[PDB]
């Protein structure tokens, strides 16, 4: 039977343990080019046979929500890549590149020419929520643009572009970012599109925008090389829907649906979900959401990536019930290079200082958690 650290198929690639590295922005790409930074910090992570996924990487200009994220929609930000790469490559690494839109959730400050952020709608997010600035001061999300239906297939083309520029630069595979409210979720929710045309108003509709995507990078680079990331039960950055249930599983059809027509299986379908702990990681002292993932994965043919306040334990759990195949980790891959290593041995985890999150240091908060001293053989 399965556990968090057996060998698994996925698909094209083989995998020796099933811990995966969360995508996270962490903003060290300093002018959106991969750089010694980040080479060294998916070094440290590497693992033979595990699987890397990046940092959200925009894929184009108007992508931008953060400061000094990566992009991979220029021949420089591909020779960065490159060297990334590599250098998991030589760790025995299989690692894929999380294709990034934020959609709304960006100010003018991160777009060509001032211009409005993108979006579904002309609603903003409300200010109950604040976009971290290039100053490192809060701001307001300002009023996004809503797209016409030529302008979706122009971020369509965008996405097919920078899958093809990511197998270009040695990547295994591309995410697909559909979750935490970015430009995607912001078609899926019904808390947010109120379109009347073809991209708003039924599932199908709404589904619509990252099935287009599914579709155009799968005949790109190949299904096998594209997984898909959603989180139809978090509602961060007033992202919500009324039925998470049902949306999940209506992406989810037309996931099963796409794969029996073209007749192979995406990489995986990756979901996050939400917790209750004052921390956001374990149970406390939601059964919903639990079932809900259980229901999800259940209806999905094929690889499942379960991510979201996973601890050791419920990693192990998640694995040898069944409820998922690979488990992600975010927080804690931030703070602990060894993280494989240390749920291996059940080793305490460095504590993580989320200050230095989307700070810009290349090493401090970055590269210079400590591994467990390895000594010297
Ligand atoms: C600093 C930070 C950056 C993150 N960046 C991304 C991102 O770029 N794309 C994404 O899909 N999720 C991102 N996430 C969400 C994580 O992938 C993960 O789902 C979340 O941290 C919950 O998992 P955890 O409990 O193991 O940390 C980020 C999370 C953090 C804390």
């Amino acid at each position: 039977k399965p556990t968090l650290f057996s060998a698994y198929k996925m698909g094209k690639f083989n995998l020796s343990h099933r811990v995966v590295l969360a995508p996270m922005t962490r903003c060290r790409a300093i002018n959106a080019i991969p750089n010694e930074a980040l080479v060294e910090y998916y070094r440290q992570r590497s693992t033979a046979g595990g699987f890397l996924i990046t940092e959200g990487t925009m894929i184009s200009p108007s992508s931008a929500g953060f400061p000094h994220v990566p992009g991979i929609f220029t021949k420089e930000q591909v020779e960065g890549w490159k060297k990334v790469v590599d250098a998991a490559h030589k760790e025995g690494a299989v690692i894929f590149c999380q294709l990034w839109h934020v959609g709304r959730a960006s100010h003018q400050v991160y777009q060509p020419g001032g211009a409005a952020p993108i979006s579904s709608t002309s609603k903003p997010i409300s200010k109950k929520w604040e976009i971290l600035l290039p100053d490192a001061t809060y701001g307001t999300y300002p009023e996004p643009r809503p797209l016409a239906a030529n302008e979706i297939l122009e971020v369509v083309e965008d996405y097919r572009v920078a899958a093809i520029n990511a197998i270009e630069a040695g990547f295994d595979g591309i995410e697909i970012h559909g979750a935490h409210g970015y430009l995607l979720d912001q078609f899926m929710k019904d808390g947010i599109n109120d379109r009347t045309d073809e991209y708003g108003g039924s599932l199908e509709n709404r589904c619509k925008f990252i099935l287009q995507v599914v579709q155009a990078v799968s005949a790109a680079i190949g299904t096998d090389r594209v997984g898909i990331r959603i989180s139809p039960a978090i509602d961060h950055t007033d992202a919500m829907d009324s039925d998470p249930r049902s949306l999940g599983l209506a992406v989810i059809e037309r996931l099963n649906k796409l794969q029996f027509k073209l007749g192979s299986r995406l990489a995986y379908l990756h979901v996050t979900q939400p917790r209750y702990t004052a921390d956001g990681h374990g149970q406390t002292e939601e059964e919903e959401v639990a079932q809900l993932m259980k229901t999800w994965r259940g209806a999905y043919v094929g690889t499942f990536i379960c991510c979201g306040g996973y601890t050791r334990e419920l990693g192990l759990q998640a694995v040898a019930q069944g409820d998922a195949d690979l488990v992600a980790f975010g927080r804690y891959f931030v703070s602990n290079p060894d993280l494989v290593l240390r749920l291996k041995l059940n080793a305490p985890l460095n504590r993580y200082d989320r200050a230095t999150f989307y700070t810009h240091d290349p090493v401090v908060g970055y590269t210079d958690y400590p591994s467990l001293d390895k000594g010297s053989l």
